[PDB]
């Protein structure tokens, strides 16, 4: 298999402070937020999937259930709730984040020995392609 069990470098960022603007966040919060680039990390024993980010700016950690409706609840960034769920479509993951805004949802694949993620929000596509460096 595949198994996203992997480390991922961060390499690029793009359209990331328009991200958090379309999220209508704080002028502090982007402010902290760009300069720094969170190393992310994937672990998973089966159907059980943990999303385990770095930096020791507020940790932002996540774990999920494959195939299982997810729900979520943030209080540090854009303060909102939506019904997740990450699936398997092939060989890729995605979530459809249900609920506000026109676009939410990210979009998740693997080209080999880089990711090619797509985050939307408000109809502002931003990207970050990441290095596996395992």
């Amino acid at each position: 298999p595949v198994d996203f069990n992997g480390y991922w470098k961060m390499l690029s960022n793009e359209n990331f402070e328009e991200y958090l603007r379309a999220l209508d966040v704080n002028v502090a919060l982007r402010k902290i937020a760009n300069l720094l680039k969170p190393d992310k990390e994937i672990v998973q024993d089966g159907d059980h999937m943990i999303i385990r980010t770095l930096s020791t700016f507020r940790n932002y950690i996540m774990d999920f259930q494959v195939g299982k409706e997810f729900e979520e609840d943030l209080t540090g960034i854009d303060d909102r709730k939506c019904m997740t769920t990450v699936s398997w479509d092939g060989d890729k993951l995605q979530c459809v984040q249900k609920g506000e805004k026109e676009g939410r949802g990210w979009t998740q694949w693997i080209e080999g020995d880089e990711l090619h993620l797509e985050m939307r929000a408000e109809g502002v596509t931003c990207k970050q392609v990441f290095k596996k460096v395992h």
